[PDB]
């Protein structure tokens, strides 16, 4: 998955499993801030994964 800092206004890639459908909070690896995350890889229902 990928997030957009709000301040770098630039993409940052993590692995799948540091956030769930109830989110989780994560860190800039440009600038150190930190926002809540969520997932929408898998957050549809009947999905095959
Ligand atoms: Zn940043």
């Amino acid at each position: 998955m990928i997030l957009t800092c709000p301040e770098c206004a630039s993409r940052y890639f993590v692995d799948d499993s540091k956030v769930g459908p109830d989110g989780r909070v994560v860190r800039c690896a440009s600038c150190g801030n930190r926002w809540t995350a969520f997932k929408d890889e898998a957050e549809l229902e009947l999905v095959p994964r």
